């Protein structure tokens, strides 16, 4: 098809504010939100590594995009954010320090 840029956008006017990006403690629902306003539209890219893998769940917020993690292992969780462009944004990747006793949960046993 014609040439045109897929869907451009500016991620320099993108960032990403919470304690999941710096961390916190284990056992402890982290999470972050990413103003994305500021920059229009686009795909937001968000994907979390570190000792052990941890659940994130990616909802819609009022802000941007919102992301909700669970710390297994006390450690640095490599926070990689990406915004229009196959680049990371303004401030990314953004490293999460997780401190306290490791916290695994399964599911119930008893009942």
């Amino acid at each position: 098809g014609s040439s045109g840029s897929s869907g451009a956008g500016d991620p320099g006017l993108v960032s990403a504010y919470g304690p999941g990006l710096e961390g916190g403690t284990t056992g402890v629902s982290s999470e972050f939100i990413v103003n994305t306003l500021n920059a229009g539209s686009g795909a937001l890219s968000v994907t979390i590594d570190g000792p052990s893998k941890v659940q994130l769940d990616c909802r819609e917020c009022p802000e941007g995009h919102v992301v909700t993690y669970t710390p297994m292992a006390p450690g640095n969780y490599l926070i990689a954010i990406k915004y229009g462009g196959p680049q990371h944004i303004v401030g990314s990747p953004f490293k999460a320090k997780v401190t306290g006793p490791r916290l695994s949960g399964s599911g119930p046993s008893s009942g």
